[PDB]
C-alpha cells in the first residue's frame, strides 16, 4: 500500500569482445547506468550514450540522472532532455505504471558477414521471415554489389537490410546497383545512408528503385519526416533519440508517412537491449529489431535475453552510486 519512493542508481562497464569497432574506431568497454525506481512496484532503465554518437559523454549523463533522481524522489517532474537519459528514465516510468508491454519475440535481424556462399548456406536454413542485415561500403563497390546479387539470387525469398554509412559518392552508389539484377532490388528491404550527403541518397533511390533509409540523418538538426520517393524506412536508435514517447511519436510519423520504423540498438547492454525488443513488439509489431549486438559483448546484466547463453552479472555485483 506504500506510495514510498525510492530509487538506486547504477554504474558498469561491460568488457567488449575483441575487435569491436564502431565507426572505424575501435570500442573495448561499453560503459553505461541503469536507473531502478521503486513507489511502494519498480521499474528500470539504461542510460549508456555511446561515445562518438551521443553528444553527451558517460559521466555527463551520469549527472544529469542522478539529478534527475534526486528531483523524482519529491514528486513527478519534467522529463532530462539530455537523450540517453529521457530514455531511460522514461522507460523506468514506464515499467512502474506498467505502461511498457511484455513482448513474447526476442528477436533481431541478424547481422551477417563471411564468406558468401557459407552465408548462402546459413540463409538458407533460416526459419519463417528471412530478413538479414549485411554492412556495405567496406569493400570495394563491385564487390558489394556481385554479393548482394549472389544472395539474392540464392534464396528467393531473402530479403536484405544493407548498411553503407554513408560510404558512397553517387558513381560507387551507381557502381554497386548495376551488379544487382533489376528483379531482385525489391528484395533489398532497404539500404541505409547509401551516400556521403542526403541529397544524393535521396538521388540514388530515385535514380536505382533500390529502396533507402535514413538512420543517422535522424539525430541531425533539422530533420523532418517526409514522404520521398524511393526512402522505405527509418532506423530509430531510442539511446540516441530520447524519451520513450518521443521514440513512440517517431515511429507514429513513419507510419503515417507509409514507411517502415525499425527500432536499432546503439550496443545497449542486455537490459536496454530487452527493452528495446519490447517497444520494438509494441510499437513495430511487423518490422522485426535491429537488435543484434548483444553477441558483441562479454556479458549480460540484470535481465537476461532469452536464448542467451552469455554469462549474467547480478544488480549485487554493479556499483551503486545511491
Ligand atoms: O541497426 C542495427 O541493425 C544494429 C545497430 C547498428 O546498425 C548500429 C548500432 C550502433 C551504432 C551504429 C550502427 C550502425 O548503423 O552502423
Ligand atoms: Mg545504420
Amino acid at each position: 500500500g506504500s506510495a514510498m519512493r525510492s530509487a538506486q542508481v547504477y554504474r558498469w562497464q561491460i568488457p567488449m569482445d575483441a575487435g569491436v569497432v564502431l565507426r572505424d574506431r575501435r570500442l573495448k568497454t561499453r560503459d553505461g547506468l541503469y536507473v531502478c525506481l521503486r513507489e511502494g512496484r519498480e521499474g528500470w532503465g539504461e542510460i549508456s550514450p555511446l561515445p562518438g554518437f551521443s553528444q553527451e559523454t558517460w559521466e555527463e549523463a551520469q549527472s544529469v540522472l542522478l539529478a534527475w533522481v534526486n528531483n523524482w524522489l519529491a514528486g513527478d517532474c519534467e522529463l532530462p532532455q539530455m537523450p540517453s537519459v529521457a530514455f531511460g528514465v522514461s522507460c523506468a516510468l514506464a515499467e512502474l505504471t506498467d505502461t511498457l508491454p511484455q513482448a513474447a519475440n526476442y528477436r533481431a535481424a541478424p547481422l551477417c558477414n563471411g564468406d558468401p556462399d557459407d552465408l548462402i548456406l546459413k540463409l538458407a536454413d533460416m526459419p519463417g521471415e528471412k530478413v538479414a542485415k549485411v554492412k556495405v561500403g567496406l569493400y570495394e563497390a563491385v564487390r558489394d554489389g556481385m554479393v548482394v546479387n549472389l544472395l539474392l539470387e540464392a534464396i528467393p525469398d531473402l530479403h536484405l537490410r544493407l548498411d553503407a554509412n554513408r560510404a558512397w559518392t553517387p558513381l560507387k552508389g551507381q557502381q554497386f546497383a548495376k551488379y544487382v539484377n533489376p528483379d531482385y532490388r525489391d528484395r533489398i528491404a532497404f539500404l541505409e545512408e547509401p551516400c556521403k550527403t542526403r541529397d544524393d541518397s535521396r538521388a540514388f533511390a530515385r535514380e536505382t528503385g533500390i529502396a533507402i533509409a535514413w538512420d543517422e540523418s535522424l539525430r541531425e538538426p533539422d530533420f523532418a519526416f517526409v514522404a520521398e520517393e524511393g526512402v522505405r524506412a527509418v532506423v530509430i536508435k531510442p539511446t540516441l533519440t530520447g524519451s520513450l514517447e518521443k521514440v513512440r511519436e517517431q515511429v507514429q510519423a513513419a507510419h503515417a508517412l507509409g514507411l517502415t520504423a525499425v527500432i536499432s540498438s546503439s550496443i545497449e547492454s542486455s537490459l536496454g537491449l530487452t527493452q528495446l525488443a519490447r517497444i520494438a513488439a509494441w510499437l513495430t509489431p511487423d518490422t522485426i529489431p535491429g537488435l543484434d549486438t548483444l553477441d558483441l559483448m562479454q556479458a549480460q546484466q540484470v535481465r537476461r535475453w532469452p536464448g542467451s547463453t552469455l554469462p549474467v552479472v547480478e544488480v549485487d555485483a554493479l556499483e551503486r552510486l545511491l
